[PDB]
């Protein structure tokens, strides 16, 4: 019985995003309960504190396999129980 899955799938990254994106997500989540505010927390976090422009957003098993490259060399990959993060930099 584990209604809570939280967790993450791959990263591509330095590390230091990684671990700033896991506290972005968590301080997003405890901040923000939406999914657009995550996204736009996490995305106005990171932009705003890292370089514009990163790529924060969230879903829920729709289509992250085939609209998410544009090239990005670097990126990360989160999960939520039926949801998913995507954050990374295609600069």
């Amino acid at each position: 019985m584990s209604d809570r899955k939280a967790v993450i799938k791959n990263a591509d990254m330095s590390e230091d995003m990684q671990q700033d994106a896991v506290d972005c997500a968590t301080q997003a989540m405890e901040k923000y309960n939406i999914e657009k505010d995550i996204a736009a927390y996490i995305k106005k976090e990171f932009d705003k504190k890292y370089n514009p422009t990163w790529h924060c957003i969230v879903g829920r098993s729709g289509n992250f396999g085939s609209y998410v490259t544009h090239e990005t060399k670097h990126f990360i990959y989160f999960y939520l129980g039926q949801v998913a993060i995507l954050l990374f930099k295609s600069g």
